[PDB]
């Protein structure tokens, strides 16, 4: 228009705020890596289901004290037992193996002593329980792992390893969880050739398409690649109209600055009919940056048409388009993770809060890590896995300076 | 034997110093998400290989200085041009567009004014340049961002999006790398039942089969599922062989106490002729975790024999699993990520360095996250993102307390 810078703080609020949440899907739980549970998920068994041995050794009778015991048998894991422990005796158990009738309490192998075993030294006879067992001493009682009707896992939870390890103790092998978005990316622009071609006169390679798709990826999404499409409003309306007939989000980057070829918001606009709620930000790098919505038939599309610079559209794609795929998959805070660490080298503030590329490192003993700003030699080995978040200057602060404590985005593993 | 017990920092050395790299393999570079590249990375082309403008406005003579001037043409992007800026002459470019022969500088258009347009308004012919342009002022020259003949990207880069732009940018799309470990993961016993299974008498279901491999599938690693195995010599060791054939790295759990039905140690020696580094590891949990490799004909194979209980397995394969896949996979430093962080409940202190799955969250603006041991409602949607490192007790301390800084070994995403 042009259209009015809007805040940091505003964007990403209307981003957050705009962005719908997923329908939902059942998953058989192998899958469930990263998913959020739209159910909650209860035990319809007990753990341990029958009472389990904490310990290889033997089960016996409280009530017989220390002393030599005749061995009945044994219990091997996997099998009930059959035979009643009476006083005067006791069964061999092995660690998570059934406690049998009429035994009461685990002694452990090593407050034992053996006192005659067969011939062949397979099995043993008699032993000699050297301690007085307090009752139900080393035996898991049936469910004091879980209980038959508990809810072991909350709608709203984020899965991990371990939440899926639990889903299988549990046997509940398929849940509903919420859908993964799915996001179509596309470049723009006539100078553009693809990374596999050799360069042309006035041309350059397509990097931001490679970037952007990588980064979705590497959180977990389906990505659609939508190719190179040249700077003319029917080419870019036909691409986005296939963007949004197979996908849930649409990301482009470049044409969103004033120039006489940057057709994007028009399009937006005037041919798609979309809702731009914001078409600049107040942010270095990234004025340009555009986001949209557009309702179909009770859908929600999810539209990003983030600058043409490279830094610019991995920075952006950090910042806003991130966080809405982690609300659209169900996630109930999808905001990132912010963290505190010391500035490896003094910085000058601009009048807009500043975003640059760094690595976070931990020193030895000292409680807060350093964040270098990507662009030493071995300082080069590892992939940006932050995103410093520099204040805008003020009469007062111009500049900050090496040891200063500053805001960090986790964008990459640590 | 049973065999010594091993520290902590000998058994960890231990994994690391025995482990191989692995071979390297060329692979497309959209595939090359976590991947260690193999070779040193070579630009073919200067970036940007024409002189580019940096900003929407016109090309000038700065020679000419301010004034009125004659708009000859435009300069799109994309487009090689083909006419000479004369003085007295100006031609319109756009951001990313190459600069025309005769003009040496570029004035945005903020610090020009219209004089002439076109009747329909379509195309300017005549503008006032209100500033002196600086010789060379925002021009990228040839070569500024890139070189040919420079090295982008050195052998040992652990890739994330930005290499992979990179890589796209210099039109390198096919990159020597270091092979990703193949894993096999089997469980045993005869006490166990798959997930999908109703319980029978004496039987639980598997979960640390699904718990390891949607461990290790979550660092990027392929896998293999041998399921699950019966306590007996001949079944673990076919199981064995068929994981060696199959797969790099073999992970069981279960079957290696001093129990009487735990024979995985036996089988490893003497049936697999593997040799065991260590089989016991002064630790809690994870007393009989077990690590051994086997050499077949210039290949080695490594092996996880780690303890049945649950949580053991997980925690010993976030201690020594996943390094060791770090390093096959070329990583050079393949330590895990540990951090700073505050208790946020008073702890007991064993004689035994210990371990426990955690959740790291930072607060407001306190510098420190706080370590919450897994085991309030909100925080249950959350995935343990950290590993707990507490020290062995000493005469002096006992117990560590709310609000002490204690280590915390990165397991998910923060
Ligand atoms: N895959 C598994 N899933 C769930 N529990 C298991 C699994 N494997 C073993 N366990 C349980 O862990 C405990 C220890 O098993 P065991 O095979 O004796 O391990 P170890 O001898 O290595 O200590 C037992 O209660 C057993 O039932
Ligand atoms: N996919 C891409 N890969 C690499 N460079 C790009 C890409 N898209 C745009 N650029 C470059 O970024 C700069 C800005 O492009 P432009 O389309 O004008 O972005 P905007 O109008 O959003 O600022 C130009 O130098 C352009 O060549
Ligand atoms: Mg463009
Ligand atoms: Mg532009
Ligand atoms: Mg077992
Ligand atoms: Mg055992």
């Amino acid at each position: 228009s042009p259209f009015p810078l809007t805040s940091m703080d505003k964007a990403f609020i209307t981003v957050l705020e705009m962005t719908p949440v997923l329908g939902t899907e059942i998953i058989n739980y192998r899958d469930g890596m990263g998913r959020v549970l739209a159910q909650d998920v209860y035990a319809k068994d007990n753990l341990p289901p029958f009472p389990a041995s904490v310990k290889d050794g033997y089960a016996v009778r409280a009530a017989d004290g220390p002393g030599d015991r005749f061995i009945i048998g044994e219990s091997q894991a996997g099998e009930q037992p059959t035979q009643t422990v009476m006083p005067g005796q006791v069964m061999r158990v092995t660690t998570g193996a059934p406690i049998p009738c009429g035994a009461d309490a685990v002694v452990q192998v090593e407050d034992t002593e053996l006192i005659r075993e067969s011939d062949d030294g397979t099995e043993e006879l008699e032993v000699r329980i050297l301690v007085q067992a307090r009752p139900g001493q080393d035996i898991r009682p049936i469910g004091h792992d879980i209980k038959r009707g508990e809810c072991v896992l909350a709608k709203g939870t984020h899965m991990g390893p371990s939440e899926i390890g639990l889903l299988a103790t549990v046997g509940v092998t398929e849940v509903e969880v919420n859908k993964f978005p799915v996001v179509a990316v596309m470049s723009t622009g006539n100078e553009l050739l693809n990374p596999e071609d050799d360069l042309l006169p006035g041309k350059i390679r397509d990097s931001n398409r490679s970037t952007l798709l990588a980064t979705i990826q590497e959180h977990g999404y389906p990505t659609i690649n939508l190719g190179i499409v040249g700077d003319n409003p029917d080419d870019l309306l036909n691409a986005l109209n296939e963007g949004i007939s197979r996908a849930d989000v649409i990301i482009t980057s470049g044409g969103v600055s004033m120039g006489e070829k940057d057709y994007l918001k028009q399009v937006l606009d005037i041919d798609l009919h979309a809702q731009i709620h914001f078409g600049r930000v107040f942010m270095k790098p990234g004025l340009p940056t555009t986001f949209a919505t557009l309702d179909i038939d009770g859908v929600r599309k999810i539209i990003f048409a983030l600058p043409g610079n490279p830094v610019s559209a991995v920075v952006t794609c950090n910042l806003f388009v991130v966080p809405a795929l982690r609300k659209m998959q169900g996630i109930l805070d999808p905001r990132p993770t912010i963290i505190k660490a010391r500035l490896s080298c003094d910085v000058k503030l601009d009048p807009r809060p500043e975003y640059h590329r760094c690595i976070l490192t931990w020193h030895h003993q000292e409680p807060l890590p350093w964040a270098q700003s990507t662009g030493s030699r071995l300082m080069s080995m590892r992939s940006a896995n932050g995103l410093l978040m520099l204040p805008p200057k003020t009469e007062q602060y111009v500049e900050l300076h090496k040891g200063e404590v500053v805001d960090v985005m986790v964008i990459g593993r640590l």
